[PDB]
């Protein structure tokens, strides 16, 4: 028994939620946030700039740090790093950008960073700003990640529409 509320049943596994992250960070305090992460960890928008500015920009400073000493990640690849105020850790991993002609077929690598963490509260990675299907997007979150994750997706229409369409 966790502490994640209202949250609706998918499988075993996923559960979803018509809501911020940022929210539902600040209220749970949950072991893992996820973030929409991309390669350079620049926080600017969306989930990445949401969960900063929440931080007061002290995600972005740990950030810079940890590219100024390790370089870029991967795309479909993930970093573990503080939570700040918002989570024990977040865990930052970067989904294709079909707006930069990154391979969808690395939605599912993606998927696999969550697999390292028995919970997770998550966004649905490559959704809105990033230019995939969000039909997809949660197909392959429930065909790849075996661990518990909590889904956060702000958009209602988005919520309602993954609700009444998911097989
Ligand atoms: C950006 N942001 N800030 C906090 C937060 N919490 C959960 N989800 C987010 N955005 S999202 O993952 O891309 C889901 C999403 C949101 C909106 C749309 C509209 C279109 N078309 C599509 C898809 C969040």
């Amino acid at each position: 028994v966790n502490s994640f509320s209202g949250y609706l049943k998918l499988t075993d596994n996923v559960y979803i939620k018509n809501a911020d992250i940022v929210e539902e960070a600040k209220k749970v305090k949950p072991t893992v946030v996820v973030n929409a992460a991309n390669v350079y960890l620049k926080h600017g928008g969306g989930v990445a700039g949401a969960l900063n500015k929440a931080t007061n920009n002290a995600m972005q400073v740990e950030s810079d740090d940890y590219i100024a000493t390790n370089g870029p990640l991967k795309v479909g690849g993930s970093c573990v790093l503080s939570g700040h105020n918002l989570a024990k850790h977040c865990l930052h991993v970067v989904g294709p950008n079909v707006n930069k002609g990154e391979d969808i077929q690395l939605l599912k690598s993606a998927y696999e960073n969550f697999n390292q963490h028995e919970v997770l509260l998550a966004p649905l990675l490559s959704a809105g700003i990033f230019g995939a299907d969000p039909i997809h997007s949660l197909r392959v979150c429930v065909d790849t990640v075996r661990t518990n994750v909590y889904l956060a997706v702000f958009d209602k229409n988005l919520y309602d529409k993954l609700v009444s369409s998911f097989l």
